[PDB]
């Protein structure tokens, strides 16, 4: 469920593996579609900070600039042809994922700064 540790993240850019875009997109959907009141999937603009621990399993916190998609929840989100608009409001949110060894993917928390 989780890896616990105060410290110790490691800083990893955004183009030091294609992965960490993957995982924010998984985070920002899956979230955004158990959020009250929402009628479309969120979706990533940019990976702004990537971080990861590792024991066994890892801890993947990522900042990331969100904003609302045109695609609906009724819909299969997808990784890019959901992208938002410009003028669509931004925040940035901030996600731990945990990933086990057997690659299950926790997330262990998703929290917005207010715009």
């Amino acid at each position: 469920m989780e890896l616990a540790l105060r410290g110790g993240y490691r800083e990893r850019s955004n183009q030091d593996d294609p992965e960490y875009l993957e995982l924010a997109h998984y985070a920002t959907s899956t979230w955004s579609a158990q959020q009250p009141g929402k009628t479309h999937f969120d979706t990533v603009v940019e990976v702004l900070k990537v971080e990861t621990q590792t024991v066994a399993g890892t801890n993947y916190r990522l900042t990331l600039k969100v904003a609302e998609s045109t695609c609906e929840l009724t819909s299969t989100y997808n990784k890019d042809t959901c992208q938002a608009n410009a003028n669509a409001a931004q925040r940035t949110c901030t996600t731990v994922i945990y990933r086990n060894l057997q690659g299950e993917k926790s997330i262990s928390s998703f929290e917005c700064a207010a715009a």
